[PDB]
């Protein structure tokens, strides 16, 4: 629910 795009590679950013 919109999460997997703030992890995209920032590891969690
Ligand atoms: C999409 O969001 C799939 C995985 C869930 C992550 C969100 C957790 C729910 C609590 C509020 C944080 C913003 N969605």
């Amino acid at each position: 629910a919109l999460w997997k795009t703030l992890l995209k590679k920032v590891l969690k950013a």
